């Protein structure tokens, strides 16, 4: 069959970041891990997906794919991708329900819908619904660590750079300090620029409130994981107590959490990555969910992947993440009039400059 | 320090069973999958836990621990194992939460156990809190494809080798088949013997619901995995609705997870796999809150580790798994008078025979 699946290729890139970007939970970083998936059908046709993680999990999650993923796909029919996507979801059950597993089918669903893409004449931005073609744009600086002078040049890069809106870390040791920043910051930008929080789930249900009401003084527009994302009720606890809208979602690997999360949570904004939570199939089926409860869809990381799909549902914003993976493709992000752009080239939108990361290959 | 970790090696087997072993959603198995990891500290001693897939994973959870876990390791102080417990949990978060990476800190947490159980002169079930060294043991076939003719044989086998409690698998297409099995197990093995059935989360809620009001009426002692465990509110559905008590567990990673069990699933009996939650550490996490419940602690798979763990808590039942991973061990399952027992040997109480599975190794 001219759509059958003849090979798949998995490669593992290990890309340095020009400076150390840190966190409250993750830590400290200074590479992240890019690995690439490419699917070959019999008539010759190449789709591409990936995934990327920040320095932790990239040889396993390419074991899991070489070993017990690939191998199940050959002679399968590219073309059902729905049906793929379920096989893989009970194929890698034991080992599933999130973690590698997810990463792992994300790359090569994301495959799928390049070659969808590309076979029927469209961009991503239009199989995923084609609302819209730009979207909402913060930029998230991964910045705990940055001493407050730092920051504050740092984002008044983001605001020179075109961008109205803003995301930093909290989660400091003393909470002070995260509260003097903010302030800093707010002070910084003026009253017209969007400000979001990020915690990192570094914090508890009491912590997190009371920081909440600490600063939202300084017009918040959310709160990103104020506490693990696990603990649905916590959340609810959080945000029953506070003003400043809750944001969740990065770290939900599967369709079952988002409905915890919609259900239980108390969210104002949710955040599916398809990096995670099985490539845009899977994150289409988190979108619906999060729109059916009239819920601002929005993303994290991997903004050239995730533009086509913030426009496509246009409710959300778009996270311009400091992991430069765009950089290393042939279309790095695109922003026109505070808005970016997706792109209207049939497939993922997506195309990685192979000369130029092979000296990072694995 | 003499604690101090200063080495780790991880081993990957493939070992095949001496048959197919079948149930409704995981499918055929012609092997499984062990995962050993040795631990050695400075002062020379030596801890090795483990793990196992149907499988799949092997790999993927064997790059884990070489790349991204044991490397963080060394040098940290053995005895500390709540702590790197808790180091593992964090460092692997972005690709955590369950999946791939509970399995390899299991391997990990249990190797820490045997050093621990080895440096105090103690059993696994003394340290895991000693109420009893013997437990309830039931025989859990992985018998889905088997005809009927072969099933009873096999079940009569099991009684034969003295034991007074059956686990079966259904979730055949044909409902009937099911009811049919039953029924004649039921018919085979009279009223004095305890039945549980396992569907392995091949049901919708109203099927198993169906198929529970039929064949309640053969004094089933519980009905495992109905649906999908991520649908806490879906056992719930079904447990108002029909008689037979449910179980659940062996699927769930985190003490999260274990958590919304508790708090939503309305089960009769939980089902923690120290394989897969996290080693003893986590797993002891778990069985606390479910006896917190006033709920029965058991265990599927790994009855050479679990025996000790069961029987410490002495409320639950003892899977005897048909992945016969205590043969490559040198004790394989004792049984006393219907009851597995513990070993009193310092350590986890198993001790692989490596001669045996050299041949096996990858
Ligand atoms: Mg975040
Ligand atoms: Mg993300
Ligand atoms: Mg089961
Ligand atoms: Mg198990």
């Amino acid at each position: 069959m001219k759509t059958t699946i003849k090979d798949i290729k998995t490669r593992l890139f290990k890309i340095p970041l020009k400076e150390i970007l840190s966190d409250a939970k993750h830590g400290d970083h200074d590479h992240f891990e890019l690995i690439t998936t490419t699917v070959t059908l019999e008539d010759g046709s190449q789709g591409t997906g990936y995934t990327y993680t920040g320095g932790k999990g990239g040889y396993s999650i390419k074991a899991m794919l070489e070993y017990d993923i690939q191998p199940a796909l050959i002679g399968k029919d590219a073309t059902q991708i729905e049906e793929i996507y379920d096989f893989m979801e009970w194929h890698i059950h034991y080992v599933g329900r999130g973690g590698i597993s997810t990463f792992a089918m994300s790359a090569v669903d994301i495959a799928l819908w390049d070659l969808k893409g590309k076979r029927e004449g469209l961009p991503l931005w239009k199989m995923a619904g084609g609302k819209n073609n730009t979207c909402k744009a913060y930029c998230g600086g991964i910045d705990l660590q940055f001493p407050l002078e730092k920051l504050l040049n740092n984002i008044c890069g983001y605001l020179e750079s075109g961008f109205n809106a803003v995301k930093i870390k909290i989660g400091r040791e003393n909470m002070q300090e995260d509260i003097d920043r903010i302030k800093a910051v707010r002070e910084l930008i003026g009253p017209d620029i969007t400000f979001m929080i990020d915690a990192n789930y570094s914090l508890t249900v009491e912590q997190a409130i009371k920081l909440s009401k600490a600063v939202e003084q300084y017009d918040i527009t959310w709160f990103e994981e104020p506490t693990l994302p696990d603990d649905y009720k916590g959340f609810a606890e959080i945000a029953d107590n506070t003003a400043i809208p809750l944001a969740m979602g990065e770290n939900l690997h599967t369709i079952h959490e988002f409905g915890y999360a919609m259900d239980q949570a108390k969210l104002g904004y949710c955040q599916p990555d398809a990096s995670n939570c099985g490539g845009i199939t899977g994150w289409l089926k988190a979108a619906d969910l999060i729109t059916e409860h009239n819920i601002p869809v929005c993303t994290n990381g991997m903004q050239e992947l995730h533009v086509s799909l913030v426009s496509a549902f246009d409710t959300g914003w778009l996270e311009v993440h400091s992991f430069p993976i765009d950089e290393y493709t042939k279309r790095p992000l695109v922003v026109e009039n505070f808005r970016a752009v997706a792109s209207n080239e049939p497939g993922i939108g997506v195309e990685f400059d192979w000369d130029k990361i092979a000296q990072y290959e694995v």
